[PDB]
């Protein structure tokens, strides 16, 4: 399979074109569009990467070419642990689809965040807020596929199965890639000598949802995460070996660039993804 990567919470992290470069991911995800809906105007956060004002971040662009003619898809995420993202109503989620097409898509606006670039889908990582109208974006952005290009679709649901706020999106069977976060979850992520947990965890979502490939969430480093970190070589050796068995197996999926460059996970398991 292929590494799927968080990138734009750090600004130490390195670029787009840099983060891409590396050879290591198949998959980047830009975080985040943490504010939109009710109203509010959408915003995207990029930590110290770029201010959005004034287009301060429409060199992203450079970077997003960059991945993509490497054959790397990038999506922009939606929601993260921080942020006052919601849907109000049905017609909340069908503004906020048309936004994202014209902004982030291939729709047409003047004052796109991160350039004229295109991002091949948008990723729900949706945490908190509303329980409501996630399953109507995700219909209304797939909707815009039928003018020509793919908008892929993706979501980082918790471990806990089922989803409290992605479960009715993720059961539209829409979903291309779904990277489930073990991890900030004890019943669900890997405690040392037991990976009990997280096996039992994997086969329910392997065979409860239908997408088109799953992957298997994890933190690159101690610091990345509260609790559920595991051990390159208890991954390599333990996990991998089981989970790689089923045919929705897609990958493994990081969060994030930062922490992966000083712990240098994705290095050491590359191979046996
Ligand atoms: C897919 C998913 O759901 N992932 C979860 C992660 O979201 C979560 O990790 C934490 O994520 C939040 C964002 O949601 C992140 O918060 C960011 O923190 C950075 C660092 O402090 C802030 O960057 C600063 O921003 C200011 C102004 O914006 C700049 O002036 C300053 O220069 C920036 N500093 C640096 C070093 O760049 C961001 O502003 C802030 N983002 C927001 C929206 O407020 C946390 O840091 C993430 N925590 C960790 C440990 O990475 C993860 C937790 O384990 O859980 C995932 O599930």
């Amino acid at each position: 399979g292929g590494i799927a990567i968080y990138w734009g919470q750090n600004g130490n992290e390195g670029t787009l074109t840099q983060t891409c470069s590396t050879r290591k991911y198949s998959y980047v995800n830009i975080a985040f569009l943490n504010k939109f809906g009710n109203g509010q105007t959408p915003q995207i956060n990029l930590a110290g990467h770029c201010n959005p004002a004034a287009g301060g971040c429409t060199i992203v662009s450079n970077g997003i070419r960059s991945c993509q003619i490497q054959g790397i898809k990038v999506m922009l995420s939606l929601g993260g642990g921080i942020g006052s993202y919601t849907l109000a109503s049905q017609a909340d989620a069908k503004n906020v689809a048309d936004y994202l097409w014209n902004n982030f898509l291939g729709g047409k606006s003047s004052s796109r965040p991160l350039g004229d670039a295109v991002l091949d889908g948008i990723d729900f990582a949706i945490a908190h807020g509303s329980t409501l109208y996630w399953d109507d974006l995700a219909r209304y952005l797939s909707a815009y596929s039928k003018q020509g290009k793919k908008v892929y679709l993706t979501a980082a649901p918790q471990c806990p199965f089922p989803d409290r706020y992605l479960g009715t999106a993720l059961n539209t069977g829409l979903f291309d890639y779904v990277w489930v976060q073990f991890f900030n979850n004890p019943p669900c992520q890997y405690s040392s000598g037991n990976i009990n947990n997280i096996i039992n965890s994997w086969n329910r979502w392997t065979t409860s949802i239908n997408a088109g490939k799953i992957f298997l969430g994890l933190p690159a480093a101690p610091e990345a995460a509260g609790s559920g970190y595991v051990p390159p070589d208890v991954l390599i050796s333990r996990i991998l070996p089981e989970i790689k068995k089923s045919p929705k197996y897609g990958g493994v999926m990081l969060w994030s660039k930062f922490y992966d460059d000083k712990n240098g996970y994705s290095s050491s398991i590359l191979d046996s993804v």
